[PDB]
């Protein structure tokens, strides 16, 4: 679990969205595993606007932050997970590192702020849902 809190937006894994997130829906995309909902209190997070391929992500299943190199956001085939089938996911960035299903929502951050959240795992890779293309998170 985990979320990005930017302005009055809450960014979560679409597969972990609550009834409240769906009841207060701003934007969702099953092919990115991303859902954004509206918040009452404003958020502490800034969004990276950058093409950085180095950063640090939180791994809840290790209680650790790991510096990683990661691929640019792409359309990637992902093997079946306990929360999704074997399928293509878009705007996905891969690095070498530990990602279990409960790691989804852990933040990946660079020198420019929040890059994305853990979305995929297994075979010693960790996939992140990029949010740096979502410029609209930075206003309204
Ligand atoms: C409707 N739509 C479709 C694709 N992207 C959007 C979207 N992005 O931001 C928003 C507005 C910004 C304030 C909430 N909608
Ligand atoms: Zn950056």
């Amino acid at each position: 679990s985990g979320a990005i809190y930017v302005g009055n937006y809450r960014v979560v894994n679409r597969h972990l969205a609550t009834h409240n997130d769906w009841a207060n829906l701003v934007w969702e995309d099953s092919s990115r595993d991303l859902l954004v909902s509206s918040t009452t209190a404003q958020g502490c997070d800034t969004i990276a606007r950058c093409d950085c391929q180095t950063g640090v992500y939180y791994c809840s299943s290790r209680r650790k932050h790991y510096p990683v190199s990661f691929s640019k956001p792409s359309l990637i085939f992902v093997e079946a997970s306990e929360y999704y089938p074997a399928r293509y996911q878009s705007h996905l960035m891969l690095a070498v590192g530990h990602s279990e299903p409960g790691d989804c929502g852990g933040i990946l951050r660079c020198q420019h702020g929040v890059v994305g959240i853990v979305s995929t795992g297994g075979n010693g890779l960790v996939g992140f849902a990029d949010v740096r293309d979502l410029l609209w998170l930075d206003e309204e």
